[PDB]
């Protein structure tokens, strides 16, 4: 058997396409069967497809291919079969894109967090092109503060996107948000991912430590304590000698709820200046008042 010719896509729908071929070299024994194979940007080589009629005899020359993927560029080719063997494939038809259809798949791994002041960061995994099922693909990000009713939809019109940031100066710091994302193309809208909870961005502490105490333990050691007045991971206390500039100040940081520290490796009979700030991940808050201590001799 030998290659058929003149493969054409007569009509095409969102899931089907009508094909038409003309028979070619059939060696000597008659043609008993025709099969259709398809190729896509996602296919490894040529792939078999379902057809109506379910089987294409040698006397049939048009069929509908069924079960195609919406909004995908398809190539087709037809292979003849003889009682002696399988023929050579025909040359591929011209590439045609299927019609549009609604999107069915929702983005994966919706999460987020972080960002600059007064922001809310939402992330997701981008939906691949084969599953976008239409042009004009985009994402719908719906969010609301935990315990509230009304939603807020933002449309992210880039199909390749995987991130959305909402900024507004009335945003509470490090606050919880219900978040879900969805998909939509030109035909309409898809469904939504499951609801997850994303926390807004965090700001540095707003108040400064109070009632700073400081006493010299030895010629090289100074003890310093304070009281706490939003989240606080610890405290940064800085310390610089009188003759040195504040820019270069020895800084050491508290981790935990402890409200004191010891500054060591100092010079004997020297005046030092110390103050302590609160800090979170966002940065250092305001500085407490300054205290002045001279080490022992």
């Amino acid at each position: 058997p030998g290659p058929p010719e003149d493969v054409t896509i007569d009509e095409i729908t969102d899931t089907t396409a009508q094909l038409s071929w003309r028979p070619g070299a059939d060696n000597h024994s008659p043609i008993t069967m025709y099969v259709v194979q398809a190729r896509t940007p996602f296919s490894v080589g040529w792939q078999a497809v379902s057809t109506v009629p379910e089987v294409i005899d040698g006397k049939t020359f048009t069929a509908t291919v069924v079960g195609l993927n919406p909004w995908v560029e398809y190539e087709f080719r037809v292979v003849a079969a003889n009682l002696i063997g399988i023929g050579e494939p025909s040359r591929p038809s011209e590439n045609r894109r299927t019609e549009e259809a609604l999107p069915e798949v929702t983005p994966a791994n919706v999460s987020g967090g972080g960002g600059s002041k007064s922001e809310l960061v939402i992330t997701w995994e981008t939906v691949p092109e084969e599953l976008q099922n239409g042009g004009g693909f985009g994402y719908v990000v719906a969010f609301r503060p935990f315990g509230t009713i009304s939603w807020m939809q933002a449309a992210v019109a880039s199909p390749d996107a995987s991130r959305y940031v909402f900024r507004n100066e009335s945003l509470p710091p490090f606050s919880p948000y219900e978040v879900k994302v969805g998909v939509a193309n030109n035909k309409g809208a898809g469904s939504f991912s499951p609801v997850t909870v994303v926390y807004s961005a965090e700001e540095e502490p707003t108040r400064a430590p109070i009632t700073v105490l400081a006493r010299s333990l030895s010629a090289t050691d100074i003890e310093i304590s304070w009281a706490p007045p939003g989240r606080i991971q610890g405290y940064e206390v800085r310390c610089w000698r009188h003759d040195e500039k504040e820019e270069n100040a020895r800084k050491i940081r508290t981790v935990g709820n402890q409200t004191s520290a010891k500054v060591t490796n100092l010079q004997g009979n020297a005046l030092y200046h110390l103050a302590v700030k609160a800090y979170n991940t966002a940065g250092t808050g305001p500085s407490s008042a300054m205290v002045n201590v001279t080490t022992k001799k």
